[PDB]
């Protein structure tokens, strides 16, 4: 068993219900819906170029986050391309309270794209337990676009001893921290 | 109706938990207060360290990975000389690894639970939340006569749980622990 199975943004398992977003560009042609890794339909942009915008998606399912894939976008109108360049990344289990992932006890910023085309896979140092997940953008080229996938496996579709291990393992990791 | 419950005594009092697995930093240099004689209950003086301070621990070695959520304390009557001795406060250390040590923390601080006022009476602290665990260490802070242990453990073995409730109270250490970090 390995926890590193597509959560369904390429796939449409993840519905378009599911992915919000702070702000959308106002001519409604960068959607949180066509942020989907791969999709051929620009991708996601905030109404608005800042570090305080955000995509979202709710995995509904307490989940087991192990990586993040992100590209830029090409503007089917205009043909000019948008990346963001690194972000942080925003998780909650219960809706209310958000974490951001750190490194430590210091925010982790991500180095992202280069290029709006090529894929950019961010391995996570161990799991995180998640129901929603936000990406920030810090920095970007021309503006900000994302297309997304999220990598992991649901906590109650894993097999037993193998979660129960991984969530031990965590809370051991965090116990070694405060030695 | 069959509810699980993680509040089960882990084996001091029963004999669950083995002479074996029972050791401490010292002993009383008589003989007559082994680990082993730290049981809960027990109607044979207790553990005594060889000096007096709060450098000295009783250590269980739980063996599986567990789930504390209680510790129950006594002092003891000595056999030989009827005196009464008693823990009056002890810092808790545990480690599932065997190598490294975290002492239980209340905020920033160590957390000094408030223990024994006699020799005899059971003195009980609930965890504020289930802590995963395979060593504990009681590490006594202050004493009355000198340092004598009787000890119970209080929680569940982790792969001895049913699997669903596990999970949930796994994820849900986890997901307090994210709080604490916004």
């Amino acid at each position: 068993f390995q926890c590193n199975v597509p959560l369904g943004m390429e796939s449409g398992r993840i519905a378009n219900e599911q992915i919000s977003a702070s702000s959308t560009y106002s001519d409604g042609r960068w959607t949180p819906q066509q942020s989907r890794l791969h999709g051929d339909d620009n991708g996601w942009t905030p109404n608005l170029d800042s570090n305080k915008e955000y995509l979202q998606v709710d995995l509904r399912f307490l989940t087991m986050l192990t990586a993040i894939a992100t590209q830029g976008a090409i503007s089917r109108e205009t043909q000019n391309g948008y990346y963001v360049k690194s972000y942080k990344l925003e998780v909650s289990t219960n809706g209310e309270d958000w974490m951001v992932y750190r490194h430590g006890k210091n925010h982790k910023v991500f180095q992202a794209n280069n290029d709006a085309t090529e894929v950019v896979l961010n391995k996570l140092h161990a799991p995180l337990l998640t129901r929603f997940v936000r990406i920030r953008p810090q920095t970007w080229h021309s503006g900000i676009a994302l297309r997304l996938e999220l990598f992991g496996c649901r906590v109650t579709d894993a097999p037993c001893s193998n979660m129960l291990g991984m969530l031990s393992g965590l809370i051991a990791d965090s116990q070694i921290s405060a030695s």
